[PDB]
């Protein structure tokens, strides 16, 4: 309704780039921060048309451009050549703040599912510290459901609408290109994947009951979606999650079908210089991967999805405005 400003932890003299964007363009954030409370209220809201979700979307578009700079862009006939050194990079926390006059409420009930009525509702100045994590497939060190895991979907009929799946419970994913130096890979334990995809499919199944949920790769698209895709420390990395989503859930019980070891899935990455941008329809050259060692400890806290009797859910992603929203969900702009 307003235009918010952010408000953060960063460091004027880390030279992280996420901290010298956020000294530039966000204010420092209150060390205690009022909340009320207001359950008798109830109010509406809609995860999926947020005014939040724009101007975020905006400030990380800013934050890319100041940070990771590609040595080539090319977008319809232009290329547009710069700069394109190696950065320190991992993402910051970023609160989003109501300006005066403007407050934001918070909805408190722990199972919304991002639309319609909630009856617990809290005014604040700025909602928690989101970290501005761009990726595909998978959402990484996002916050936590703190009861079930929940579903949410603009349309869940409408099976060309991303469903995104928020987690009770995390799942550990370490990836590294050790000290060919494109190649990585990806560390998940099998029980813990095996456990959350257990019970994320009996939520889907409480959706779609009478049919089979199967978990599949991603069909087809671009590379940036066909396969987990983020950013570790400055370098794009793009995990084939074949052995991932690979499962199927039949009868109160979940089987995976993906194929293991020692009871770790391994997932093979390669580390691109020619990416498929997120920002707008282009593309963009970075340089050759830094040397030694390039390793990311994540927590997966939800997934993205997409919607094909039997019901089967393959990954997911490429609009990072969902990402946003899955953290965005709870709040909305007011007054
Ligand atoms: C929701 N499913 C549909 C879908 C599928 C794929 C994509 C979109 C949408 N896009 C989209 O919505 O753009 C927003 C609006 C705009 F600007 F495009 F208008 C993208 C269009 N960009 C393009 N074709 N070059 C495309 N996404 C990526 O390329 C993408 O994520 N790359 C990527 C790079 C680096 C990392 Cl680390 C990463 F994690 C990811
Ligand atoms: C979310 O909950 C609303 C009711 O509050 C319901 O109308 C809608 O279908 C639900 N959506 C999903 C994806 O569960
Ligand atoms: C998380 O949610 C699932 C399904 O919604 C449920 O089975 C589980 O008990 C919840 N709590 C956890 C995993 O702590
Ligand atoms: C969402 O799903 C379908 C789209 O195929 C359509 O009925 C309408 O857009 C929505 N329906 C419901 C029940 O919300
Ligand atoms: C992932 O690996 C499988 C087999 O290892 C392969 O068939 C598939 O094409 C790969 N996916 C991508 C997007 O590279
Ligand atoms: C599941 O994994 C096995 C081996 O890891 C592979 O042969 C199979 O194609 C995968 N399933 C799908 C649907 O791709
Ligand atoms: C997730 O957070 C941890 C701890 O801050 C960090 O080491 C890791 O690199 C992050 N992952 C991504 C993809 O940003």
């Amino acid at each position: 309704k307003t235009t918010l400003f952010c408000a953060s932890d960063a460091k004027a003299y880390e030279k992280e780039v996420h901290n010298v964007w956020a000294t530039h363009a966000c204010v420092p954030t209150d060390p205690n921060p009022q909340e009320m409370v207001l359950a008798n209220v109830t109010e509406n809201f809609n995860m999926w048309k947020n005014d939040m979700v724009e101007q975020m979307h905006e400030d990380i578009i800013s934050l890319w451009d100041e940070s990771l700079k590609p040595c080539v862009k090319l977008t319809g006939g232009s290329a547009i050549t710069q700069a394109c050194p190696k950065v320190s990079f991992d993402p910051i926390p970023l609160h989003y703040c109501a300006p005066a006059g403007f407050a934001i409420l918070k909805c408190n009930n722990k199972t919304f599912n991002g639309t319609g009525p909630c009856r617990n509702v809290s005014t604040v100045q700025c909602t928690h510290g989101i970290k501005p994590v761009v990726s595909t497939q998978l959402l990484l060190n996002g916050s936590l459901a703190e009861e079930e895991i929940i579903i949410r979907s603009e349309n869940l009929t409408n099976n060309a609408k991303t469903i995104i799946v928020h987690l009770n419970e995390s799942v550990n994913i370490v990836c590294t290109r050790p000290n060919n130096i494109r190649q990585a890979h990806c560390n998940i334990n099998e029980s813990k994947w095996n456990n959350t995809l257990q019970k994320v499919g009996e939520e889907l199944a409480k959706h779609f009951p009478s049919k089979t949920i199967k978990f599949e790769p991603s069909s087809g698209g671009d590379l940036e979606i066909t396969t987990h895709s983020f950013n570790c420390r400055g370098e794009f990395f793009y995990c084939n999650t074949s052995d991932l989503f690979n499962g199927t859930y039949r009868n109160g019980t979940y089987n995976h079908t993906g194929r293991s070891s020692n009871g770790t899935i391994t997932l093979q990455c390669k580390i691109k210089q020619i990416i498929n941008m997120w920002q707008e329809v282009g593309r963009a050259i970075y340089a050759p991967p830094i040397e030694g060692e390039i390793t990311c400890n994540s927590n997966i806290t939800g997934l993205l999805l997409l919607r094909d009797d039997t019901e089967t859910f393959r990954p997911g992603g490429g609009d990072m405005r969902d990402n946003w929203r899955s953290e965005l969900y709870k709040y909305k702009v007011v007054e």
